[PDB]
């Protein structure tokens, strides 16, 4: 939808395959900070947005923003590391671009990690959140990536949400999440994606806290709108990295430029529990 | 306001006139599947709006998306068979330009029709649901048709809308409802807009519920907001076509590609409830 | 952020500069009906946006819109008569620009002031809440101020806002007001913005009050976004104009077509009331 056409996505599809060996199955969607679960593929073959045809191209940060198609425990991934947020200024249409190459691809299943703040109390700083469901705040004003005339060849004019996040899916990140003996238990709730660059205002906690969030992020939810959009098979998760700060005594102050908890605890926690879900992903082959 | 100045709208309604003899009175807005309601007009004239001077045409559709003037029950009305919507891609300025061209040529009360989820539990696909009220989501985040410039020529930079829909005609509509024995009665509640294409999801619609509505749509406001705004009368009805999801246990999963509900039971039931209403909408000239 | 570049800041703070002797400190910025806290300002130097460089100049209404730098009560200010708001028209980085100037014009605090309508019951038209939160409904869609590239001379990428409004400047006003022998005390609240122009329906006053808000208003937060981005420190005050109107037997409607309330009782009690508290804004002097 807007901006980009059929044709657009299936020439930014074919170069890439005509550029890669690897036919991807799954691709994964790094968060702030889980980028180097990328260090973790084999048979490793980078991309740099920049270099690949309709590609939005990452803003200043010349840091990352790259495309690694590779293998990870069996499975013929294809990660983009450094996704694309609506603050920087990209249209949804653009922040969700590469979710559609990803299907022209052959990818049947997209793994989408974030970097969320929590309003479930229960919830600490370095707990990772299956995602089971998303409030996509954007899109009640109109800011949704399907947003203009439907393209039939990707999907319906007005797809089903109920089904997003993938349940068989989460069955198995539970099972796999105990059969790794964690202790601090895979926690569940509903990801509540909000814009804006600037962090919530204790108001605005309470309010997010109020409508049924349990971690509120800027990110994700059009990547998963546009992959349910031409079906593909979503599943994704969101790492604690701050207690969204609740009462007015706060004293604490929510920062990014504390992207620690991800790099921390996480790093690793997190990109092996990614690894051994490849398993899990049900292969295109399969049967019995 | 924005894009159309008063002149455009000055010239669509005069160039109407001098193209049709029908000057109307009521203006009625056909929602999803509720379009045969033309059919039943008399002295029936026919207009695709892409013949119309500065009318938006519909989007790919190209089977649909007329103005028809005739007359139903003894007033002159002028239906839009097949409304405009924000997921199309319309700035609302286009969503709702016809509703200013409505005024222009004389309309005076604007009764608009739309197929809404049910929130409320009591609700039943096939219920008839009057607006009593609205929650404009979109016009929260700046989504609203009077943004820009305010011409004081249709109406205040600040309009009020605690009154928007009548509370004459909302009583009339009950007991025309009642004096057609129809056993499933009339129901009332609040019409949610939510604007992206896509559906509810578990979590999206359990905040709808707790904000207070009763429908959600994806129409209705931008248009019922202009009308207002520029002082036509505004009544109108939403028709449950389906129990929108409020369980994790869904199962079931919504579809518009099943716009069954409003043919079915409602076809009828609502476009004779239209006609004996035509009856209700007082005469410019009534006096005792 | 978009739209202006820090050259275009630059410029319009350096112009200014070599236009006025006034080096202000505080900037206030009155909302509708508190423009004459301007005719109190001494040594007043006035410029009317339209000759200041990139100023965005206000809509239609010729009958205000100036900058009138001087002192009040021994603190060297700069007055914004007359906001630019979202209905308006303007992108928020308009909305906004001011902030930016003021803050290389050196100023150091910014007060904003506005009026508002009231959601809390407590509340009675005339009263002034003193703005200890806000939730910034816009925002959460994506109508950020600071959307876009950041630029790291103004701020962070992700500011926070669990502190905008000071919290020393708080218990000043509060002070302040009890040493003025007030009877009817200084409500403290959550403002709430909401864009469109037109006003809340009563579903919508509902959710509002529901959400938390005290006070719901066109304005304000893109500012306190924007300043507090830049290290302002922000202090900001509503005035109840009005109940917003939360039943159903309404029988008011609201008016801003009657900016009665700001220029009644309040005019004077408010622009007093700002007056002493220049005395409590901290000299970047100070020291003991
Ligand atoms: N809105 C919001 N985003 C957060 C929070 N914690 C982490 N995030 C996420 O990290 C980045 C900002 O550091 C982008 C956003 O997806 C939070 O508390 N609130
Ligand atoms: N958002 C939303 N729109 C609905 C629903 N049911 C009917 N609708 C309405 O029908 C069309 C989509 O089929 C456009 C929308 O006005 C519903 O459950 N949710
Ligand atoms: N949304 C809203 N703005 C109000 C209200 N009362 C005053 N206002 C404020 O006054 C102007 C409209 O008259 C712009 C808005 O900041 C109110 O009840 N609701």
């Amino acid at each position: 939808e807007n901006g980009y056409t059929y044709e657009d996505y299936k020439n930014t599809a074919e170069w890439l395959l005509s550029h890669t060996k690897h036919r991807p199955q799954v691709a994964i969607i790094c968060g702030s900070g889980l980028g180097g679960l990328t260090d973790k593929l084999t048979q490793a073959q980078i991309f740099d947005y920049s270099e690949i045809p309709n590609f939005p191209r990452s803003t200043v940060p010349g840091h990352a923003g790259r495309l690694v198609f590779g293998f990870l425990n069996g499975r013929a991934c294809v990660m983009m590391q450094g996704r694309f947020h609506m603050y920087e200024g990209y249209p949804l249409w653009k922040v969700t671009f590469p979710v559609r190459v990803f299907h022209l691809l052959g990818v049947d299943t997209l793994v989408v990690t974030n970097a969320a703040g929590g309003l479930n109390p229960k919830f600490e700083v370095g707990d990772i959140m299956l995602i089971r469901d998303h409030i996509n705040l954007p899109g009640f004003s109109g800011q949704n990536p399907l947003r203009g005339p439907n393209d039939e060849r990707f999907g319906d004019r007005f797809p089903a949400m109920s089904d997003a996040y993938d349940r068989t899916m989460r069955q198995r990140a539970l099972s796999t999440w105990k059969q790794m003996g964690e202790q601090r238990e895979l926690q569940e709730g509903t990801y509540v994606m909000v814009a804006g660059p600037s962090f919530e205002t204790v108001a605005e906690c309470r309010v997010l806290q109020k409508l049924g969030a349990d971690a509120v992020g800027m990110s994700t939810v059009p990547e998963v709108i546009v992959a349910r959009h031409c079906g593909l098979r979503v599943f994704g998760f969101s790492l604690i990295t701050n207690k969204v700060i609740m009462d007015y005594e706060s004293l604490e102050k929510a920062n990014h430029e504390e992207v620690l908890a991800a790099g921390k605890q996480a790093a690793q926690k997190l990109e092996q529990f990614v690894s051994i879900l490849m398993a899990s992903i049900p292969l295109p082959d399969k049967a019995s």
